[PDB]
């Protein structure tokens, strides 16, 4: 019950921890699961494209399972629900970046770091595009490394405080 | 590729098609065709042409619901597009039978400020695709004279893009 | 002056610390005060029903004390102020949960943990309802315990860093 | 009840009645009656009936402010309710004298898409109470033919609920 | 690349770290630069007037440099972009405070602490006004000191964890 | 001044004039004059007077764009102000030639609820300045009979204030 970003309050207790995306939810991929700590970051972050997409999937799951009603789109339901589920500022910033020919997120692919042998995952970040294609890791090599360092720092700080 | 010795860079790609049951998805084929899809059965094509389908100089939109309408979802989507456009009545509409369609007259005299642009801008906003000469978007124009909105069937319409709820949702946010 | 969630900047300096709710503000209860640390969490949290209610009371107090004007409702004032004071997303999520028959907050009662002999309080969370009644602590026992552990962790981390 | 040995679970309940001086509070009595209250003196009842109060086929709403209106707060609340409803003129209004009242005709031919539902949905939204068969809320209907909005006095109207600012505020947010 | 509050993703790599405001951006002042750590706070803070102003300047810079188009105001661009760049709640709270004759931020001057010999800076906070003039540091002496203590605490906590 | 021994209190002041190329700035001179400026060339004065400029009892606003309009930016700003005001047609407009101007008739019979107040309130909101008797802002009135909006040139208009984008942006947020 460490996830507040979700609509219902059940989701966390079912999977042992973390949050899983099944095969059907992914393109050309098998089941992937992210650590509880990283997923829980969406509870407070109010600036991440991944978290909003994650929330839409959670919503969709609930709508399908909860509404016994014929599965017609309830347009009224979406029009009502979107204000609660989506951060419109992210939508507009990516729209704005596209307008100004600045690399931006088009909500496709997400890139994350995975610490070898431990399977420790960062929360995924959006893989930016410009001029009809994706940007190379070379352009944003620096950001990739910043995330690696952020993960290292958390690991060490935890060890020190656990040791205390 | 290991960063700082131990962190592998790994990728994830989302399948947004699974969201088709609750929200419309926008997917494009090329600069002339954008497609909005509902569920696994229907949708509307948005297309740019130099020909017409409607010979009317008027839009019978309110009559489309006065008559029992053909699909609340589609009428809602069409209305949303129209409501977004700032107005001016440069629109003709048919809505006769199950085949529902609307046509906009993208006419102008300098084009800056016309509703024809309001239509073009909304059209592009509805389906970003990859949006590919970095000028201002504010007063733009295209070569096509007309915009057609028409019902269609569940086939193809996904090239240079994949279905995404973002277009529709973005307009709701506006 | 550790509270930024308030409208005026005076509120904290008056009571020794923390924030108090008088008898008149509570149902069938006497004065209750919460610790400064917990109250201050509302400065950054943007997802808590309790904090928005707390803010409305603070607003109300200021409107009554500040406006010398006949106490008519200024509808225009509320219509103007609400956008700043209330997180509409919380309102809509609880509305949505009700629609989908998912337990939700109806802004009534709030449940908190109190560490014995020290009086250390968590910030209160909303007590959910469904099908005309309140949910038992059994259904959300897990969340209650998560909060207890969160409080324990903070206590220990503080002791260790204070010791350093 | 001590969690982890030392944490007592303790409860708090808010008195929202103290907010009556600055914002309207919504409180219900049953499925036929919802009450909106102002200050410590007045308010409006919202009720579902199968009888009528207004014999008009028209609403003299603008005339209600043309004439010096009877209370800006109440006119504002009434207007807000009406503005929320998507439109269609299935409303009749009196507003003659201090007793102000409005009546909606909840008429329909399949009911999905009617303004009668827009009214029913807004009505319920305005006063959640405890909202108690998990179907879609989008196209719903009730047994009552009419909705009456009328001034009233400061008595009772709180059963299965307590006064709360949430209903009103939620509509402002929309 | 530690700044996410910006529109483009380049801004951080250019200046060695931190964020600089040139002479042209300041009134009666020469170049000033703030530390990276403090600036980065705007990535998560959703309640600070300084951060929104900072963002407008960043936007302006990009619009001028990126748009090759004649520099006419694109009103449509601003009307579109503002929703993403400005926290309207701050605008409304200051508006509300002014209405109620409560000291408020009018987005003019900002006050910060600077640790001597190290040049360590807090993120600036808005200097409030009321009744046609600025408030004295005496009225908000307490807040100034709270910030000084917050900086001290961070310094010490870092030293202890670095030592671990 | 060192706090806790080591922290100097230092100040920063922002120059918002550098933002003139992308967004309008509001700057005042006194209670009778508020000025909105664009780029480094033009702007609109907002002024409170007891005289008139327009002898019309009507506003030719739509004709202002029907005719090739004189500046999209200014027409947009004027429209925005007008749209903000809740309505009532107590407005006359000229827009003839490059000199564009509008005049509002701030007429009332008790003033509470008139559009004249809607205009006064928006006017003040547009340019806070320093806003300097703590009564409610809701139903206020001034001594001036008319509001004039008129094009002007790039001179002065900054006393007791400095240019700021906040006024305009605040109205967009509303
Ligand atoms: C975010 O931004 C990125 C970057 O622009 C977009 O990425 C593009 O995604 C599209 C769709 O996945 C790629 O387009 C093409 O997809 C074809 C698959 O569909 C075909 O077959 C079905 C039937 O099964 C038909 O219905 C359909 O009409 C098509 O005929 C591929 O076959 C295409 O292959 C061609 O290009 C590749 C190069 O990538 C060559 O190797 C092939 O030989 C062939 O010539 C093609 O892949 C498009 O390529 C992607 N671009 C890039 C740079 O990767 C994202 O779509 C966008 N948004 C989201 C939400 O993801
Ligand atoms: C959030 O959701 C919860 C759960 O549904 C709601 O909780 C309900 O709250 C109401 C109001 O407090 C409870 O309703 C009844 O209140 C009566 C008190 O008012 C009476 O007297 C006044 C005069 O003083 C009259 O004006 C008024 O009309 C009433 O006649 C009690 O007397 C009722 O008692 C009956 O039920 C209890 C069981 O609880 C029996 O023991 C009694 O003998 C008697 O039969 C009753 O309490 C309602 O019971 C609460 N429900 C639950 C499950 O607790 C919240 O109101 C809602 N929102 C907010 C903001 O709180
Ligand atoms: C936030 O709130 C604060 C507090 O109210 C406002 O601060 C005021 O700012 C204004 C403008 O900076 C100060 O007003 C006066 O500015 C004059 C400068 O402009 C003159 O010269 C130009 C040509 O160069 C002309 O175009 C223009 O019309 C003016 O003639 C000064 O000359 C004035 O000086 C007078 O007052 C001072 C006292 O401060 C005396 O010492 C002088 O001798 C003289 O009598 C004056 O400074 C105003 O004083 C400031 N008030 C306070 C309390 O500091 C902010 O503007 C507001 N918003 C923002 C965004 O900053
Ligand atoms: C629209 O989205 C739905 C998902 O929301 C897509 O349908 C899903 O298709 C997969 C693969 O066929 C089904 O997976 C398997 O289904 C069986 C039977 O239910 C189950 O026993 C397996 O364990 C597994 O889950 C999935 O259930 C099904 N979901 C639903 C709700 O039907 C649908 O194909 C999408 N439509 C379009 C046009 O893309
Ligand atoms: C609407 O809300 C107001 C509160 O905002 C309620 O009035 C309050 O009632 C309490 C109890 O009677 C008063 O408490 C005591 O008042 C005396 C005299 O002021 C004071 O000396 C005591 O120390 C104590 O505060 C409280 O002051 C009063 N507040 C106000 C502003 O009048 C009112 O009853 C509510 N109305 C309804 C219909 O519920
Ligand atoms: C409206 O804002 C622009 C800034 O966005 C103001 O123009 C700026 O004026 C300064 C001082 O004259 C220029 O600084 C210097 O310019 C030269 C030549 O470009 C350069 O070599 C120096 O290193 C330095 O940057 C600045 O470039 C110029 N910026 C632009 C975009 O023109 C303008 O004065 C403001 N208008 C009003 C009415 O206040
Ligand atoms: C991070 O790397 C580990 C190690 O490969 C991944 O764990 C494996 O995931 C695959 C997924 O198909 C399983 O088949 C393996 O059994 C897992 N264990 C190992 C040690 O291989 C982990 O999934 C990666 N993280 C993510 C989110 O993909
Ligand atoms: C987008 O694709 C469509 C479909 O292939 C192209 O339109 C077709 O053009 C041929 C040749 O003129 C006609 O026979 C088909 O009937 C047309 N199909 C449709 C659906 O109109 C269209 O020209 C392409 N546009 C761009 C910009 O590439
Ligand atoms: C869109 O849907 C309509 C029906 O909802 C289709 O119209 C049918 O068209 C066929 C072929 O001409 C007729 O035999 C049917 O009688 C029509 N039905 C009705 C009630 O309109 C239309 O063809 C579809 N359009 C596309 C492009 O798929
Ligand atoms: C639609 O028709 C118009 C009018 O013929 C086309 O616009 C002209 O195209 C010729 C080339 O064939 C150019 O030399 C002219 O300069 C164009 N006119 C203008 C005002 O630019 C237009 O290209 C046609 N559109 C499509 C999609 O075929
Ligand atoms: C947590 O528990 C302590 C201990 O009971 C509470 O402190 C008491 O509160 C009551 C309230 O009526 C006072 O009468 C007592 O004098 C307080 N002291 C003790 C030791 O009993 C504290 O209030 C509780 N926390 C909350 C928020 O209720
Ligand atoms: C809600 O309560 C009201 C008030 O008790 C009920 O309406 C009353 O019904 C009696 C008997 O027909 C009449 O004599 C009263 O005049 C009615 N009062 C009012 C205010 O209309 C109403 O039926 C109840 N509704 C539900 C769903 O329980
Ligand atoms: C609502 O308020 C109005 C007055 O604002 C009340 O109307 C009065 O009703 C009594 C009884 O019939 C008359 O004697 C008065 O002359 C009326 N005054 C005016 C000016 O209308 C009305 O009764 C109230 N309604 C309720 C249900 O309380
Ligand atoms: C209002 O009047 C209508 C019409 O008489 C009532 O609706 C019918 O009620 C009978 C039972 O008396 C049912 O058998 C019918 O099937 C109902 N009609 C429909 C279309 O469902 C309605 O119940 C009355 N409403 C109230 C609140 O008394
Ligand atoms: C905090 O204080 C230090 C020490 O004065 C400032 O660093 C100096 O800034 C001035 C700015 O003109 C430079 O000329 C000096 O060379 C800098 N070094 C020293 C040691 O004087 C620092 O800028 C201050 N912080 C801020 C944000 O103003
Ligand atoms: C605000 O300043 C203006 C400009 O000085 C004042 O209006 C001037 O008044 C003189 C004397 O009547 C006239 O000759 C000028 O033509 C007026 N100028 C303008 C632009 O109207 C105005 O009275 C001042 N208002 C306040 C409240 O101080
Ligand atoms: C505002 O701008 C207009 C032009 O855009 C100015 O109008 C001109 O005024 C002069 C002096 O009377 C005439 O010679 C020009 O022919 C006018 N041009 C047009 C096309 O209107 C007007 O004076 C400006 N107003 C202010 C106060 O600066
Ligand atoms: C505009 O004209 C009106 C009408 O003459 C002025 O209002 C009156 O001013 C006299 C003083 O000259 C007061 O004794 C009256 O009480 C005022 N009337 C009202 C209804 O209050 C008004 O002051 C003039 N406005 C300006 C800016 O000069």
């Amino acid at each position: 019950g460490t996830f507040t970003w979700t609509l219902s309050d059940s989701e966390g207790k079912d999977t042992p921890g973390g949050y899983c995306l099944t095969r059907w939810m992914l393109i050309e991929a098998e089941l992937k699961c992210f650590g509880n700590t990283a997923v829980a970051k969406c509870n407070e972050k109010h600036d991440e494209e991944f978290c909003d997409m994650l929330r839409l999937f959670d919503f969709n799951k609930q709508a399908i399972q909860r509404l016994k009603a014929p599965a017609q789109m309830s347009i009224q339901l979406i029009n009502k629900a979107v204000n609660a589920l989506i951060n419109d500022q992210l939508i507009m910033k990516n729209h704005l970046r596209d307008i100004m020919c600045i690399p931006y997120c088009n909500y496709s692919k997400y890139w994350y770091l995975n610490h070898t042998t431990t399977g420790r995952t960062s929360l995924p970040k959006c893989w930016l595009v410009s001029n009809g294609s994706y940007l190379n890791e070379t352009h944003f090599s620096d950001d990739i490394e910043q995330q690696a360092d952020n993960m290292i720092t958390e690991m060490l700080q935890k060890e020190y405080m656990e040791r205390q």
